[PDB]
């Protein structure tokens, strides 16, 4: 994508065909969050969810042979236009893995005319963590999860056949 790149920070942007309220509730409500936020051939179970200023959400990525855990600490969630959270790789004891720092995302409204566009300022740990995602090509992978989001919000939307 034409999105903006820094040292250990990736600025992502994506246009959703959907009203601002349900686009916000995607990141702020579990009943929507576990219907889009998952990798390919894998599910997601949200045990508990709270997206507010000083909130948190405990969820788990259910993969074909693995169940991995992650808690997002919502630092500031204010209006249908601004979200902020911290992505912690979590453990079987709930809390976190502890051997890593907290990942930082702030998702901010910019291009709102008819269709919504909430641009995520994402600061990764340091050194080459964010850069490695660029060499991996994470930009289309994020858009693929957000493809499932636009599909969720329109509900009867379906166009994704067996990719070949």
């Amino acid at each position: 994508m034409t999105i903006e790149k820094k040292k250990n920070k990736i600025i992502f942007t994506r246009t959703f065909s959907a009203p601002i309220n349900k686009v916000f509730d995607a990141y702020t409500k579990r009943e929507l969050f576990e219907q889009w936020f998952h990798p390919q051939d894998a599910s997601v179970t949200v045990y508990d969810f709270n997206a507010t200023k000083g909130g948190s959400a405990f969820y788990a990525i259910q993969a074909p042979q693995m169940i991995s855990y992650t808690i997002a600490e919502y630092l500031q969630v204010d209006a249908p236009y601004y979200i902020e959270y911290l992505d912690y790789f979590a453990t079987s004891k709930g809390e976190k893995d502890t051997s890593m720092p907290g990942m930082h995302i702030t998702l901010n409204f910019e291009e709102v005319k008819g269709k919504t566009t909430v641009t995520s300022t994402s600061t990764f740990p340091t050194e080459s963590a964010a850069q490695q995602a660029i060499d991996m090509g994470v930009e289309t992978g994020m858009n693929s999860t957000l493809n499932q989001l636009e599909k969720l919000l329109n509900q009867k939307l379906e166009h994704h056949h067996h990719h070949h």
